[PDB]
Formats: C-alpha cells, structure tokens, sequence
C-alpha cells in the first residue's frame, strides 16, 4: 500500500454547498489494515470544537476504487501527475444528502501552485464547480 | 547524535526581554554533520516576512557542549527528564547583546504539561526569571504576498 | 537582455546585522538602457516610510558585473539554478557602512522552497550567514498616515 501514512489534506471540492467546512484540520493519517482496507483518521476544528473523524475504506475488487459509508459512497484514489499529491474523487450519500467531492492529499504541508491547477482540471472535468478550499492546517488541534 | 533530526520549539525564556517575538516558529531541524558538530535551521514569523535561521554547533570535547558564533556563544543540550523533551540553554553574545537563554524542545508539537514545568523549574534555577513564551507552531512559514 | 522585465524580491541576507530591515517591498523593475546598462526600481516600507530606490547599475566588460550607488558598490547578476530565479551579490558601501548583501530575485511571488535552498547555500560559500529574510510582497508602499 503505497497511500498508506501521513498525508495533508490541503483542498477540497463538490458538486454541493459544503456547510460543513472545517476551520482548521490535522494531518490525515491511512492506516493500512488486514485484507488491503485503509483506516483514515484525521481530527476537524468546526465551530471550536476538535471533532476527530475515523472512516474505514473497504477495498473492493478494482484497484483504488473502495466503498464507505456502509456502501453509501463510492472512493476513486488516483495518483496527481505532480510528485507527493493524490486526488480523492467521490460519489454517493454523506449526512442525508448525496454529493460528489474531491479532495487533493499531499505528503508534504507546503502549497503547490502545480498540484491545485491539476486538482482544478481534474475537478472541474467532472463538473465540480464550486469553490476549490484549501485547507488550514495544525498538526494538533486546539479548541 | 540522539539529538539528531525535528524538533518542535515548545517554549523559550531569557535573562533580556528579547525583540525576537515570534507569531509562529517551524520545526527545528538539528542536521548531523561530519565531526559531530550540528546545523540548526528554524523559520520564524515575524510581520508578515519569514526570518530563516541557520546556526553551526560546533562539536567540543565535552559531550551536550557547542559553541556557536565563532566561538562568542556557548550551547549547552540537555536531555529533559520528561520523555521526547530537550532542553537548550545558551550564553554569551547574540547580535551583539549579551543574553542567556533556554529552549524547550519536543519530538511532538502536542504541549506536555510535565515537560513544561520541568522547563520553569529549570528556567527560574537558571536565573532565566521573566516570562516563559509558549510559541504558535506552523510546518511552514510563509510571507505575505508569497 | 536576460534579466529585464518584473522581478519579485523574494529573500535576502548579509553579512552585517540590518536594522534597516524593510517591512514590505514592491516588485523590482529591471529596465534596459543605453549600452547595456539597468535601472532598478524598487519601493521598501521601513517603518512607516516609503523608501523609492533607483539605481543606476552601469555596465563594466566583465559579463554580470556592474557598479552602482556611484562606485560605492559592486553587484554580480548570476542566474539561479532554479527556473525563473536569479541571484544578486553585492559588495561595497551602503548608508555610510560597509556590508555583503545576496538577494534572491523571481519572476514569481510564490515561494520557491528550492531557490530558497540554494540560495542558503550560495550566500552561505560567500560567508553570508546572517539570518535570510523572505520578504513580504505588496503592489504598493504607502508611508504612515498617507
């Protein structure tokens, strides 16, 4: 598993208004796990409150694609032409209402200007077109 | 050298009060160099501009000891009792200034309540008496308009 | 020529302490004159005062060598290593002292982590050691209460 470890989340996307933006996020670790599932755990900083999220991604049968959400969504793990970035694209249900997101990851914290105009193309070729948000970001989480 | 690698700078009090008042400081990254001797980088926030800062700590016979500043400063490493914890206390010339001065330093950013008022005992011992300054942590420094 | 056109002066050091440290500065205008020489434009906020620069720099026969400020100083013009970033080092007089500078010069504001890097290491051959100052960037310089 080569997505497996510590990555920063530092933009994200929808096809939907996101209410639930952070206002500041922690490092997003993926734990690999028995049978190629990942374990992602990453702590939110929403209405000064340090909210700490874990989501299991259940693999499935095709390489990069897995399920969450007790199959409500659907993720696509695609690797960014620009070095150390992924693209998390996904489709289904999330609290009641069904959104399409992507989210760029990073190894590295520090903007690339390179990794954001691919994560817009991308984004923007599967009719994401709201705002691109890039992230806050704290290796520790205070309310 | 155990001291190798990234630290976070936790803490810090001195005997002046110094015009080095941070926003946010990076990692320090202690870099292992030939003969023992260390390379310090910290970046520091200051209005709106990053001040990068490099310091050679050149190795001396005594274990923990360093001199910097073409020998005009003394640095001494020490091993806090709390776990993942250093502390750096200096003296001698900075900018020109005399001043004493002790870091805290951490394997993780997450404040230790233990490791700190291990940090105050040793500061006010150390006649380091005015306020200890827990400092904002960024993994980057950026200026405005960069 | 190379060098004319929008620059952003994005990081600089020294050798002496600057207090004369500026705050914010505009974009530096390198245009091209009369037998190869340049006129540098820059605007630096310096405590609530806005300093408007131009500088003369003429030509000499050795490539990427001029003088400036009159004869007080000597400037070299090199490329970096990294894309659209160039190098200045000079040597000489400046507000009646006598101080080495390096200035890290791109075409673009947004931070070069790796022109930063080997700006570190050029200034640092040339026993620049003092901190490196990223600076803040801004269109405009307006003075205090202006």
């Amino acid at each position: 598993v080569a997505v497996s470890g510590k990555w920063y989340l530092k933009a994200m996307t929808a096809d939907q208004e996101v209410p639930e933006k952070p206002d500041s996020v922690t490092p997003m670790i993926l734990k690999a796990q028995k049978g190629g599932n990942l374990e992602a755990k990453i702590t939110m900083l929403t209405n000064g409150q340090c909210q700490n999220i874990t989501v299991v991604l259940h693999k499935t049968s095709e390489p990069g694609k897995y399920t969450a959400y007790e199959g409500q969504r659907v993720v696509f793990i695609q690797p960014s032409p620009v070095r150390d970035h992924y693209i998390l694209y996904s489709e289904g249900e999330l609290h009641g209402r069904q959104i399409r997101m992507a989210k760029l990851l990073g190894r590295d914290p520090e903007q690339s200007q390179e990794a954001l105009e691919d994560f817009r193309e991308f984004s923007r070729a599967k009719g994401l077109n709201q705002e691109i948000l890039e992230l806050a970001q704290s290796e520790t989480c205070s309310p």
